[PDB]
């Protein structure tokens, strides 16, 4: 286990733990990366990390994340790491046809508050 | 960095999976085994497996466990796999931290969820 994003996924982890929320990484890759709560708040992530100002997410997992995340009670939840703006968490809907996303598609950790 | 009993918790999976829950397998060993939903319900759980007819549970891992269960927003269990008889449950109150476990002090997976 532990897929070639390892190191990004530690680093998210540490930010949430820092803002009171329980979290914990999977074993397996066939479900989400992260999958967090603080009592009123549950999140279902999946984890990139990027050097340029766009990402293309393929269908497949945006699908996964958004099946598990409605049966499971919490937010689909994906988070980009741009290598110079920084983290981006954007809720995706399954409205949506391409998953290809800029920073503004998203908003700030504390931002995410609800 | 695979813990013992792995099988039984891909196996737990499945029967959560069946009732209608989303379930993820934690990757460290340092929170809880097993994190489950189903829109409703949240459950953090702790995977146990014994050839025994009883299994005593320490103090270190129930306190870890109601920690993480009170941080997460979900309800603290503990799920055992009795071998020659099978699963048992028991949800955890936080005024408890250490006990003998048997078959039938436990619930079935049925009577812990409905």
């Amino acid at each position: 286990m532990y897929r070639k994003g390892a190191q990004a996924e530690r680093e998210l982890i540490k930010l949430l733990e820092k803002h009171g929320f329980a979290v914990v990484r999977s074993a397996g890759s066939k479900k989400v990366d992260l999958v967090a709560g603080n009592g009123k708040k549950y999140l279902c992530i999946e984890v990139k990390v990027t050097k340029k100002d766009h990402l293309y997410v393929g269908k497949r997992d945006m699908g996964r994340l958004i099946e598990f995340s409605r049966r499971f009670g919490g937010i689909p939840v994906l988070a980009v790491k741009f290598l110079n703006v920084g983290w981006r968490f954007i809720e995706v809907s399954p409205k949506i046809e391409k998953f290809v996303f800029t920073p503004s598609s998203g908003v700030s950790l504390e931002v995410l508050l609800g």
